[PDB]
């Protein structure tokens, strides 16, 4: 429990379901919890 929130919490509900095709998209292989967070904030 707590993977998409983890961009929810620290972006915000509205930067992550633009991001959610991307996000949930990856975490469904084996990412971590220092990637998705620098990859938004680096793609934003």
């Amino acid at each position: 429990m707590g993977a998409i929130a983890k961009l929810v919490a620290k972006f915000g509900w509205p930067i992550v379901k633009k991001y959610y095709k991307q996000i949930m998209q990856f975490i469904g292989e084996g990412w971590a919890i220092n990637k998705i967070i620098d990859w938004i904030k680096k793609h934003i």
